[PDB]
């Protein structure tokens, strides 16, 4: 035999009043699917003739081995968006800008401005400190080649009339020069100075100097010819004091140079000699000594003689003429 | 015809010996399904009437283009973590607390502690190299306009006795003053010093200067009066100096002043003017020259005369008397 | 009944000529699977008696829940690589060798270097610029504690002879020593200097120095014994000048103390005193006083007498003579 089954359009049966018997065949005309029944239900209530479940497939994929947009954006989560991070080179970019312990080249100016913890006290304080306790090498080093500028080396000011520091202050222990100043003869002369100083407090020296040599100056000046031509330094002096008065003022009374002993000195108050050889000097109790002729340019007042070879003095010498003249006068 | 096939639970099947014929109908009614058999095997091992092989589905779904679990875990893990990366937030944070190359402002201490390579020699010396070949500024400024403080601008200090460097060192050349110290005069006066110095070193000169002038003095003194009233400083000099005995010694014999020519010298050793007027000088010789009158509180020991206008001696008087007593005495 | 199919192999049926009326069903043998004819196509072209639309299945997952690689690749796109990222740690490493601008550690040199804006003039210019207005501490702070080294604790250094700045320049207002130098008596003695200075420029002077004191000495030199002994300090001197003449030269005509007053003082010009006694002095007009005897190797050149107690000179005695001479020869 050759089959044929009760059959309409999917559109026909869903709205048929056809019940089919127990797996009796349905078939859809225009689907080509067929479904059987259970002997009560409508076609459209139905099943068709084969499974239509995803668990019953075969060959089917790897589900489980597929991601989950949950998963991966959990995931996801965890790592950093390019936008809100540095590349290396961002970071080198930025790095390269900054100073290294190790050293560097800075091109601009460094400022200080201590917060100041306490800033110390000694071998630790400072906004700058360098400790040199462990190199042979300077420490601070300063120089211009530069044939000009606006500004000196190095620069130390203080404001109120009430600072109880001082500028710069040096406290050596050595076998050299504390401070060494060298004012190199110069190319282009100048009417300058290597240290000048100037002080317009009353009530202070301008300098103050305090040694205790046993067999030196404690102050020991030198000038030496800059010529070889015999007379070339004529004018120079190794020291030369000028007192003078104030601008537009009435005149000055102070006085050149100033010697004293206040605890009392056995030498020689002025000693001044040529070739290492004694010309003149002023004895600790007042006694000068002139090794060659002299001149005064008006009278010497003093004590009358009592050596051969003092000087006399008016006195001495009428009284002697005068005696001279009673011995004389006998007369017959 | 109905036909209706062979038919029983689907449990029922499976443990029944019914052998299906080849493409005989056998219809599972608690499911609805239906399997055919091929002459020989029992229901539960014949297949479904209709394929179950994904692979054969429509409409299948894209299941290329989605992405497995180790796929995206292999990208992912070149990704980088949040946790184990900064923020240009947190970097910029990092990075405002270096100082730049280009300046910024220190509000600590920096301290230097050379490992010193070799430190040099010369100009790229020091742990501090300032180098003012290209630029019209200032290299180191140091200021302060607090009222008080407990240190010093600037502080140098070296602590072995066998330190065979200077503290400060200056190589001149130029135009103006090498050291410039100005003291200005000060507001709420006080007893110091623009320059204080002390030595303790008994074998080396407290202060030692060297200069080659041709027709000046290499030490200037100059005391200008601070006031215009003619005799105010009365009590100062330009120059004082101070010979005392040690903490409860026995005394001292320094000399004052000590003026020496070891090569010999033309010149006047002290030459003291007024206006522009010689005064008194020593000369070279020793013969000195005094303007007006002079007092002596004691002798003078001198040479017998042989000018009219010398100082005559006593032996001089005591002779010319003796020859006019002899002379005179003839008598009848 | 029984029923059976038209039945061959799916190889055979697709290539039959077997029209399978409608519904009636076809079996495939070797695949168990069957199909239904619409009347008019052949085997190949009929579909199978059920649905093989995954639209169609049953308990099908969640396709939608799962992640595309395009999806997921346009996510990764904005996550950035670690390759091309530093980690926390890598950027705290390269930031520990940066200096902090709350201070630190440079242990190599730190060159300057300056760009120059303009570098200013006055309290803002500066390579390095340190203002201690708020705070007590100091400003820079040298120091060794080495035995020896190669170079010195602070160095100034200019090369061009126009250069118009100052090495070191200190503008001071304080109650205190604006530059205060201090050389420890020593350990090891050495035949050094607290302060060295040297000139060779000869159009000025080595060191300048001007005071406007009151009641004290611009430049105050004081001498203290090194010993108790009383006479270990006899070569000592406050003050001692040399006038040398140049190398290999032909001599020299420096003067040594050159006092001089401008403006015209009151003063003495020169005053030598001994536990504050004056034993010899030089007015400010050239009369000189001496407390004690004297002595002159040579002859002395004054004016006649006119008091009983001045000097007497030659041409006084021989007149006194003479008149009385001339006064007693009368004769008989």
């Amino acid at each position: 035999l050759r089959v044929q089954f009760k059959r309409m359009k999917a559109a026909e049966w869903a709205r048929s009043d056809v019940i089919l018997l127990e797996s009796e065949i349905g078939f859809e005309t225009d689907t080509g699917f067929a479904r059987a029944g259970d002997g009560h239900n409508r076609f459209s209530d139905l099943g068709y003739i084969s499974p239509l479940d995803y668990n019953l497939l075969t060959n089917k994929p790897n589900i489980d081995g597929l991601a989950t947009k949950v998963e991966t954006a959990q995931k996801l989560q965890q790592k950093a968006d390019k936008e809100t991070v540095y590349t290396k080179a961002e970071s080198k970019q930025e790095l390269d800008k900054k100073l290294n312990l190790k050293g560097g080249v800075m091109t601009g100016q460094l400022k200080f401005k201590p917060a100041a913890t306490v800033a110390y006290s000694s071998s630790t304080g400072g906004a700058v400190n360098i400790d040199l306790s462990s190199t042979r090498g300077a420490g601070v080093v300063v120089y211009s080649d530069n044939d000009t500028s606006d500004g000196p080396l190095m620069s130390l000011r203080t404001g109120k009339e009430t600072f109880n520091q001082s500028a710069l202050f040096v406290d050596y222990k050595g076998t050299t020069n504390a401070v060494n100043i060298a004012m190199r003869h110069a190319t282009t002369p100048n009417f300058s100075s290597a240290l000048n100083i100037t002080s317009g407090n009353e009530n202070g020296s301008a300098m103050q100097l305090r040694g205790s040599e046993k067999a030196l100056g404690t102050l020991k000046i030198t000038h030496e010819n800059p010529s070889i031509g015999a007379d070339y330094d004529k004018n120079a002096a190794a020291l030369p004091l000028d007192l003078s008065k104030r601008q537009n003022g009435a005149g000055t009374a102070a006085q050149g140079i100033y010697i004293n002993s206040t605890s009392g000195t056995t030498g020689k108050l002025l000693r001044i000699r040529n070739l290492s050889d004694d010309k003149f000097y002023v004895k600790s109790d007042g006694g000068f000594y002139a090794k060659e002729t002299s001149q005064i340019d008006g009278n010497l007042k003093l004590k009358d003689p009592t050596a051969n070879d003092h000087a006399a003095t008016k006195a001495y010498v009428d009284k002697a003429i005068s005696e001279l003249k009673k011995l004389i006068l006998k007369k017959h």
